[PDB]
């Protein structure tokens, strides 16, 4: 299944040492993807108690919650729009 590739993706990516961004590009590849298609056409200014829910809805639709948001988050940012950088931030602070 698309679950079962995407584990062999993770298990690449944290086996390897040190830690291969290509791996962790071709994991955030289609969060940024749905990302972007939600928030791509958003400017001004970010809505946390409406965007920080929708953008967590996205992040669970491809990883359990826990350290792979962190870095899923981390990497989309390095493939971008102010906004969707700036709302990636706001929950970087909450999982901090």
């Amino acid at each position: 299944s698309a679950e079962k590739t995407r584990e062999v993706l993770w298990q690449q990516y944290y086996a390897s040492n040190p830690p291969d961004h290509a791996v962790l590009e071709v994991l955030a590849t289609p969060v940024r993807e749905a990302l972007l298609a939600r928030f791509g056409q958003h400017q001004g200014s970010v809505v946390p108690a409406i965007d920080l829910p929708e953008l967590r809805s996205v992040l669970q639709q491809f990883d359990s919650f826990g350290k792979r948001w962190e870095a899923i988050l981390l990497q989309v940012l390095e493939g971008i729009l102010p906004y969707l950088s700036e709302l990636i931030n706001k929950e970087l602070m909450i999982l901090l």
